[PDB]
This record gives structure tokens, C-alpha cells and sequence, in this order.
């Protein structure tokens, strides 16, 4: 499923799309 709210996203290197966008090394 979608990455919840508050995963630390690693800039634009992972084939997983977060629910929302990446925000100060996180996801919304």
C-alpha cells in the first residue's frame, strides 16, 4: 500500500510513491 504519514522519504531514490509529497525528509 501507500507509505504513511511521516515516513522519511530519500530524495527522489525509492520505487515506493509516498501518499503525499516528501517534506523536510518526510512524507505527507
Amino acid at each position: 500500500k501507500c507509505l504513511p504519514p511521516g515516513k522519511p522519504c530519500y530524495g527522489a531514490t525509492q520505487k515506493i510513491p509516498c501518499c503525499g509529497v516528501c517534506s523536510h525528509n518526510k512524507c505527507t
